[PDB]
């Protein structure tokens, strides 16, 4: 739920 979301792609932002 809070785990295994797509939200840790969003980290790398652009860069």
């Amino acid at each position: 739920k809070n785990v295994k979301s797509k939200i840790g792609s969003t980290e790398n932002l652009k860069h």
